[PDB]
């Protein structure tokens, strides 16, 4: 809306400013491996301080020749690298402005810590962000570090290249782009994080992943790659994971598509295709990705062009050699401590697409649509697919005619809890007895923010949505100081401190967190058949996962079919 796209406008500016005043004129230097980095003293609003570097490269700029190819180990330098201010992010269109945005130099990380100078080594958080591999950003107006810095820990946020230039992939060997150089570009953060994090005060022995949404599924590659074996100690997946229908793609002949939007004049071939994008204008591409799909993979509900794929040869640096199915039964993050969780209403995300064409909820008629793919026939026709589609129908469609809400906790499971059972009992098999720990975010609030709200047009509806637990991690520029007794500041200081805790000694569970005394979280065993976890909201209570009967309906498509589930 053009009301929102001024009231956003605003809120940058008075953002600005209010950074400046938490700005001190406090100055330090830290060391790294490729030379020394300049960073800067803030405070919070809560009058909490913290050092902050911001822009420290952890690869080569990917530029000229280094378009789509895997990161690069960056250049050391003499002298001080100045860190006092954040860097570009990577290009991609702006989720308010419609424009596109960021640029190719945008191989950054950025580090936060309360103390340089520990008495003791810290937790290293590692926050990977989401935004469906194609948005996204390390900036503090949306991921500030200023609540989970109240404590002794070190809080890193990455990024990582988006779109065609992360995740551009050509079957052609000689070419050396095999695709995933995005995710690539997160296991050399990785790297710099195990070797660096001391320098600040970090534990190296005490590393933990996470994200949410394709930051989930970020954090589950980092745990299922050979790549990053060994080199952190637990993981948090937020909303999705590696097994999620979104979470990848095979997009090889898709270059050639977005070559011929640019202007490409000539054939298909690898070669030809990739030197017409080398020279092509990197903002041209981003804004072209919306066109790349086909006919046949809209219809076919692909979702995006480019991302993580399966990649077509070996290379040293090969994030994905297998469909991650696969990567499961071998990965070694599968013995390190695992939590896991979503929000009560995933799917109330999709309001405004729903509201933009309410004849989705047709697709409740028969749910053929909804139908697993590796279960469907071709033309979704068959009287097993529409048995299963009618399996889906009774699990979602609670009166006589579907509605809008009924679609949306659709969604919840399609995308989020179904692909989280199928992942619990994958690894099952997999796994020397590793814990894992579900919560459950059940916490409602429209008096702290954050700018997802706004892009699902969600001023003013009830329900707690994909995304909105990020308002009690970070600071963002449209959050506000909450009161020490308002519901909204007891969710922070639980929020942060369960994951504080569990990246401290792998299980969430502390009697120092409140409301915290009487509960007994335990993890979900193989032979569980209904899953507990903890549920947040304006009290902390151990459940059994309200969601479990439609997951368990889901699940019964596959009875035929164990093979595949």
């Amino acid at each position: 809306s053009l009301m929102e796209k001024l009231k956003w406008k605003i809120k940058c500016i008075e953002n600005k400013f209010l950074n400046y005043r938490l700005t001190t004129n406090e100055t330090v230097v830290a060391e790294t491996e490729y030379g020394k980095v300049k960073g800067v003293k803030r405070l919070t609003v809560y009058d909490d301080s913290y050092y902050s570097f911001e822009g420290i490269p952890y690869a080569q700029p990917p530029v000229g020749e280094l378009r789509f190819k895997a990161p690069q180990r960056p250049t050391p330098w003499d002298g001080v690298r100045d860190c006092c201010n954040h860097k570009d992010k990577s290009v991609q269109v702006d989720f308010i402005a419609g424009k596109v945005c960021g640029s190719e130099d945008c191989l950054y990380l950025s580090v936060y810590t309360n103390n340089l100078n520990p008495e003791t080594k810290r937790p290293v958080l590692v926050y990977i962000h989401g935004g469906d591999f194609i948005i996204g950003e390390n900036h503090r107006d949306m991921y500030g570090p200023d609540y989970f810095i109240k404590k002794d820990v070190v809080l890193i946020n990455i990024q990582y290249r988006l779109g065609a230039l992360g995740f551009l992939s050509l079957n052609s060997e000689d070419l050396n782009v095999p695709g995933n150089a995005g995710l690539k570009d997160q296991v050399m953060a990785l790297r710099w994080i195990k070797n660096n994090c001391a320098n600040f005060g970090g534990n190296p022995d005490n590393i933990t992943v996470f994200g949410e949404s394709a930051g989930a599924a970020s954090t589950h590659y980092m745990m299922l790659t050979e790549q990053t074996r060994g080199l952190f100690h637990r993981g948090i997946l937020m909303s999705g994971n590696a097994i999620c229908p979104w979470a990848n793609t095979q997009c090889q002949h898709r270059a050639f598509t977005l070559a011929k939007l640019a202007g490409y004049k000539g054939e298909d071939n690898d070669k030809d295709v990739l030197e017409f994008l080398m020279k092509a204008k990197p903002q041209d591409l981003i804004k072209l990705e919306e066109k790349v799909l086909t006919l046949e993979e809209r219809t076919n509900m692909v979702v995006f062009p480019f991302g993580p794929t399966v990649e077509p040869y070996q290379t040293a640096d090969c994030v994905l050699p297998k469909h991650p199915r696969e990567m499961v039964k071998t990965a070694w993050g599968n013995s390190i401590p695992t939590m896991m969780g979503n929000t009560s209403y995933e799917g109330l995300f999709f309001t405004s697409i729903l509201k933009q064409t309410p004849m989705l909820v047709k697709e409740l008629e028969t749910c053929a649509n909804f139908v697993p793919s590796e279960l469907a026939d071709a033309e979704r026709t068959a009287p097993e697919t529409l048995e299963m589609g009618a399996k889906i129908k009774k699990a979602h469609v609670t009166g006589e005619t579907p509605t809008a809400d009924n679609f949306m906790d659709l969604c919840s499971h399609i995308y989020f809890w179904f692909p989280m059972h199928r992942l619990l009992q994958l690894r099952f098999n997999h796994t020397s007895g590793t814990p894992v720990y579900l919560y459950r975010f059940d916490f409602d609030s429209e008096d702290l923010i954050n700018p997802y709200r706004i892009m699902r047009s969600g001023r003013g509806v009830k329900g707690v949505s994909h995304a909105d637990e990020l308002s009690y991690f970070f600071w963002n520029q449209l959050a506000k100081r909450m009161p020490k007794e308002s519901r909204e500041y007891k969710t922070i200081e639980r929020m942060t401190g369960i994951w504080i805790q569990f990246a401290t000694t792998g299980n969430p569970y502390s009697n120092e967190i409140e409301g915290m005394e009487n509960v007994s979280w335990d993890p979900i065993k193989k032979s569980d058949e209904v899953y507990k976890c903890l549920n947040i909201s304006d009290e902390l209570k151990m459940i059994d996962v309200p969601e479990m009967d439609k997951i368990k309906q889901w699940e019964s498509m596959f009875e035929k079919h164990r093979d595949l589930f």
